[PDB]
């Protein structure tokens, strides 16, 4: 990842965001040492050209992402197209991002609030993805 | 024969649930890099839960290098599963034959003696089924 290619990465980020929105639910894979872990995730938003996911700083999945920032996401839309997005995540501790998350995905307010001490937002510092279709060439992108 | 059912009950519950899911997600490691992709089939053979792959795929190679995996997926009722375990390859023709009858879409690509088709079963595992509202079991 290079900051001066941010114009290119932005287009890949927007495609990933769009596609993950089409999927609705998607699956986030982490490691706990040599044990893979996977669970459904369902909230994504953009801020300052970055793709964010949300979690809770008390959860195993969060602790896993801190201990090993490498993750992979996969999901499928109603047409049977699917994504694989490989990358690294960083926790963003800025209060303003938490506020924005709750406005972008207001259903989050059912569980989280800005000053609850548990709400976490994390973004992809880098990543590479492929969107696969039954018919047609793979679409590849970077963020 | 509750005692005897125990060999089967966790596996049967996982099988039933993953069939309800249709598509589920299989996570492996490639060293320190987690990997996940959609899977679309499951079958049982003599009390064990099987999945399919082919021996040229990265996912298969990853499962041989590190047998630890986790599966997750959601059914049509707002429930989801987390199934953690270890997998083993099974080279037997008889199991591959049953696979092709249990999952007939495979016949489109695979045959028992094609040198590529692979089936793997859970040697052990632990599952949890959750709802927006937890059932746990062991394979
Ligand atoms: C549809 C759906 C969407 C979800 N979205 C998220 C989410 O975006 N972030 C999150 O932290 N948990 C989300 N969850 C909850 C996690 O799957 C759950 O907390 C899981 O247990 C966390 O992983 P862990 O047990 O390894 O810590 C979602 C669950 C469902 C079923």
């Amino acid at each position: 990842h290079h900051h001066h290619h941010e114009n290119l990465y932005f287009q890949g980020m927007k495609r990933a965001l769009e596609f993950l929105k089409e999927c609705g639910v998607f699956y986030l894979a982490t490691n706990e040492g040599d044990q893979p872990r996977v669970r459904p995730f369902g909230a994504v938003f953009e801020y300052e050209g970055k793709l964010y996911i949300v979690s809770n700083n008390t959860k195993k999945c969060f602790k896993q992402m801190i201990q090993n920032p490498k993750v992979e996401i996969s999901g499928m839309n109603k047409k049977g197209q699917w994504i694989r997005l490989t990358g690294e995540v960083a926790n963003d501790d800025r209060r303003e991002v938490k506020e924005l998350a709750l406005e972008a995905v207001p259903s989050l307010k059912n569980m989280y609030s800005v000053d609850d001490g548990i709400f976490a937002v994390l973004y992809f510092t880098k990543g590479e993805g492929t969107i696969c279709s039954f018919k047609g060439e793979n679409e590849t992108f970077s963020l």
